């Protein structure tokens, strides 16, 4: 049992053998970057990122430990938190940030920001990019406040195990306060700082997401089975109010 105990992997060196393969777009360059191409692509992108989601989610250290309600609420939740904050992550380690990078097949440089009629939002990402690179971001602590990410929304009223939620929520945040070891005390505020400011962040990207999943017809904006399932649940949740975010500050 000694040897079992030492031998056990950190909560952390899980999460690095966890992290999913970064998935590529099947963006057809043939077709030209319109707002609908563009938005399509990056829907059917999202729908691929997200069954890496699931799996990731299947073998995340104290997640199973949470009822099957549960872990699909807060993955309803929190699923454009955590594929936004890769997407600053991969830009930011694959890029210099120079870059928003989706996926191999599909980096947006500026022109592709406008093009994609969400400009703004873009730029609040690559903004999260380039904080990145101020704080020189580590992998671990990446992998760390990304599972935090999925756990900072929670039903208004709570989970049905709102205790284990509770439990496994605080060793995470124990686990990054760990691992940012005057010094250390700016480097974890700093940091929850920024997860606090993904929430801002991500209800401007649901906010656009809704609006196109409910008039996808006339925009021509495609959603794949897999978004048309997370989104149709999740839509009328976050606008009964039943949504509640977790902020640090
Ligand atoms: C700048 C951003 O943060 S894009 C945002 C995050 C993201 C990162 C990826 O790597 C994969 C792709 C995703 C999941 C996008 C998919 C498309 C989303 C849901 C967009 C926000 C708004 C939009 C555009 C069309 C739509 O219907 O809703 C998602």
């Amino acid at each position: 049992s000694t040897i079992s105990r030492a031998l056990t992997p950190s909560p952390v060196m899980v999460l690095e053998n966890i992290e999913p393969e970064i998935v590529y777009a099947g963006y057809d360059s043939s077709k030209p970057d319109t707002a609908e191409n563009l938005l399509s692509t990056l829907n059917r992108l999202a729908g691929k990122q997200m069954i890496q989601v699931v799996k990731w989610a299947k073998v995340l250290p104290g997640f199973k430990n949470l009822p099957l309600e549960d872990q699909i609420t807060l993955i309803q939740y929190s699923w454009m938190s955590l594929l936004s904050f890769a997407l600053s992550w991969r830009s930011y380690k694959h890029t210099n940030s120079q870059f928003l990078y989706f996926a191999p097949d599909l980096v947006f440089n500026e022109e592709k920001m406008h093009q994609s009629a969400m400009y703004e939002l873009c730029q609040g990402m690559h903004q999260i990019s380039l904080q990145f690179v101020r704080l020189q971001l580590t992998f671990e602590e990446y992998t760390i406040m990304k599972v935090l990410l999925l756990l900072s929304t929670i039903p208004k009223d709570g989970l049905k195990s709102q205790a284990a939620f509770e439990e496994m929520r605080t060793n995470y945040i124990k686990e990054l306060r760990k691992m940012v070891t005057g010094q250390s005390w700016q480097r974890f505020y700093q940091l929850t700082k920024l997860l606090d400011s993904m929430h801002d962040l991500v209800s401007d990207l649901l906010e656009f997401c809704f609006y196109t999943f409910r008039e996808s017809h006339a925009l021509k904006v495609e959603f794949p089975a897999m978004l048309v399932e997370i989104i149709s649940d999740q839509l009328p949740k976050v606008e009964s109010g039943n949504a509640k975010p977790l902020y640090f500050h």
